[PDB]
DNA sequence: ATATATATATATATATATATATATATATATATATATATATATATATATATATATATATATATATATATATATATATATATATATATATATATATATATATA
């Protein structure tokens, strides 16, 4: 019972503003954050290593291909996207569909190189196509 | 008449706390007139070096607190578009049971 009736801009703004004002209270914010601190630490600890490893390995791959500067961000981003999919739905035909869709996305919108996208996918999933 | 605590009249001696008239000496706290030296706290005239707290002119690197231009990922507080489930505080459509005013 959260997204059942349509909300106009005034309703969204009113509720977002009420909640932002409530959270700015010292007691409210301190209580909520001190209560969710251990769970946040646990979620960070279980999830971030999988992505720091991807950062390191895609860096290694990008240095061998001569990519420098902000153009590295492109492929780094691509890598993280693929890793996200692997963390979300697992390996199988769905991951294959998403890898193909992400390659199409990046090649068509950001002018990425298909060879380096294959190289990043090979270092992450084990093969260029990801099977 | 004797012992004690005091004030006197008359000269003198001894010990102590002070003020003088006369010159000199010693130790101490100071202010001066005349040059010079030593240690200490400062302000200067002239160049230079060392350590420290800052502001600059010119490029570059490192750590920290923030704002960006560009796509992406992770944790956190929220508002949405679409259907579904769990826990909690409510109001209803329909009959029924239990506890309470």
């Amino acid at each position: 019972a959260k997204g059942r009736t349509p909300r106009s801009f005034s309703q969204r703004y009113g509720k977002w503003n009420a909640k932002f004002t409530a959270f700015s209270n010292p007691t409210v914010a301190s209580t909520i954050l001190t209560n969710v601190a251990p769970i946040a630490q646990g979620n960070f600890q279980t999830n971030v290593p999988k992505f720091t490893s991807v950062n390191e390995q895609v860096s290694a791959v990008l240095t061998q291909y001569g990519v420098t500067g902000p153009s590295r961000a492109i492929y780094q981003g691509y890598g993280l996207k693929v890793a996200r999919a692997l963390n979300r739905i697992g390996a199988g035909p769905a991951l294959t569909n998403m890898v193909a869709g992400l390659k199409a996305y990046y090649v068509s919108a950001y002018g990425a190189n298909p060879e380096i996208l294959d190289a990043v996918t090979n270092i992450i999933l084990g093969s260029p196509t990801g099977y």
